[PDB]
């Protein structure tokens, strides 16, 4: 019997029989298809992490535009409660050469709900940011923040990260006056076998987003439940299989939210993925 | 990870809308399916009508939840094949147990309908009774050689290569007896890649060819005779072990033929029924 390789989240792919060019994927982000998604909970119910929409957008760039390219103005709309089966429909419509409108939608018996929107770009000639020295980053951020204690803090405001989402081992900071965080993050071992096919495993990317909350300025404003709301710019430069660190920079932190820029690094300090203008809020 | 796909229907999705509608994007090109180079009209590869029959048969279970049957299949616009030939298949559920089926392609910026049918899931049809193969052969003593029949098709521009040469011989009585019995099997080399098919289109096409061996058809319908539609199609089980085809000429005139077919195993069990197969010139040009 023949078979077709599919993205683990996007699922079955087709190009609609019409002009202009429009792609459609039907996936399943339910907890039976993906048991690891039971490990990201809001008020003890499984909810799709914003990191999963990031991956869906990143994974859609090559089939739609012919290159890995990048994702612009990714926004997450109503929070998606997961069930054993949670069908999702991802769409990408080419509006002009090198650019496409991206969307993610679901159903609840009789109403279409938009879950995420973005713009896919395949003509931005981006230069990979320069590699960092992990040793030099760690020397400059001497104060350790334990991953278990950080996750315990998230639990106090109703965010529950189980084993699949426990990839942040520790975060390193200086003081609130230094805007950076250096975190040790890795995809947990049991998911490392199901990592091929992903541009970035959402469980790893979520662990990177979590590291932003370890920053002393973010801790000082004590805003409560901070969840990802969007990402201004996402770009993968290579495979994220060997990501071991995340360098984040706090761009703004106040009562309205937190904005940060993130770079996923391997053990040599090479930049494998950029997430600029991560927006966190209530 | 991966998913199993039908070899012709390809990738499958349900549209995000109501009423329920299915869409597949497949490939019926000769690079994905080299055996399709062996069905030619005027020395170019053309998708056989039997392929649309299979696409509709294969769509019933995912759309309506049972193998069911296919009604009023029609395919009047010969599809010229390339290395890659994309097809889009649609099935819109109009009522419980019924769905509007369609097949379309692209060429430049224009969309062409290749086939239409109705998928049915609520027809409680019983398998027709089995036959004694010995009794069928005793009643049709006159042999029609497969190779000679295919050479006759070549005179009117239809070229059946090795993959489409599954008809070994047909047996007939006279033009006054409306039945043909044919010895027909999927060629040996295609038996490995027959998985996922309800009926292999190269086998079903060889059955359709056997209708033309009938002396009533030979005596009056002298032009190009290509399948144009099938009124009722139903598979009763696997067709992997089909060895014979029993056909009945319902109508035959200068312009075409209407026939009823039963694909049989070597014990005479009916594995698939095709009622109201329509043969005619169509649009050869
Ligand atoms: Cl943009
Ligand atoms: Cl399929
Ligand atoms: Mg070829």
């Amino acid at each position: 019997v023949p078979s077709v390789s599919v993205h683990p989240l996007l699922g079955s792919h087709v190009v609609l029989p019409q002009e202009p060019e429009e792609h459609l994927w039907q996936g399943d982000v339910g907890t039976e298809a993906h048991p690891w998604l039971s490990d990201h909970r809001v008020h003890q119910v499984a909810v799709l992490p914003g990191a999963a929409y990031c991956e869906m957008a990143l994974a859609a760039v090559t089939p739609v535009l012919g290159d890995t390219g990048e994702v612009h103005d990714l926004k997450f709309h109503d929070m998606l409660l997961l069930d054993d089966a949670t069908p999702v429909w991802v769409s990408a419509a080419v509006t002009a050469p090198g650019t496409a409108e991206f969307g993610v939608e679901t159903h609840q018996s009789g109403d279409r709900t938009q879950r995420a929107t973005a713009v896919l770009r395949g003509d931005v000639d981006a230069e990979r940011p320069a590699a960092h020295s992990i040793d030099a980053l760690l020397a400059a951020h001497p104060n350790r923040v334990d991953g278990d204690e950080l996750r315990a803090g998230f639990g106090t405001v109703g965010i529950g990260h189980g084993a699949a989402f426990a990839g942040l081992s520790e975060a390193y900071v200086a003081t609130a006056a230094e805007p950076t965080v250096v975190a040790a993050v890795a995809l947990p071992g049991p998911l490392r076998s199901g990592q091929r096919g992903y541009t970035v495993h959402p469980a790893l990317l979520d662990a990177c987003f979590q590291s932003v909350i370890a920053h002393p300025e973010v801790q000082n404003i004590a805003s409560g439940m901070l969840l990802p709301l969007g990402v201004r710019r996402l770009r993968a430069y290579g495979s994220t299989r060997n990501v071991r660190y995340c360098l984040s920079r706090i761009v703004k932190a106040d009562s309205f939210g937190v904005e940060a820029d993130l770079e996923l690094l391997d053990a040599d300090g090479t930049v494998l993925l950029s997430a600029m203008g991560l927006q966190l809020g209530t």
